[PDB]
């Protein structure tokens, strides 16, 4: 599948990819997974993570 | 929902949540929706994206 951005976006880490508007991107699948963005309730930290490394309780 | 991890992660950003095997998390809705690892056909730059900002082709 090939996606479009809707807007422009604006990177803030050396991580994620800046865009414009209109610009064709695919999908990377790796082991990691979608990352969300996640609240530990065991440290009270909070950030993202990557989603193949948790499960529902 | 509440998720518990499955393995021990180490950040590596300063977004990313350091975290350890059993801890408890819960995820934060967001209009940014899960990050997706991606590709730009458009410059052939790759990195992270807020997957509501794209759209299918």
């Amino acid at each position: 599948t090939t996606f479009v951005a809707l807007y422009d976006y604006e990177s803030r880490t050396e991580t994620d990819l800046s865009f414009k508007k209109g610009e064709r991107l695919q999908i990377v699948n790796n082991t990691e997974g979608d990352w969300w963005l996640a609240h530990s309730l065991t440290t009270g930290e909070t950030g993202y993570i990557p989603s193949n490394y948790v499960a529902p309780s």
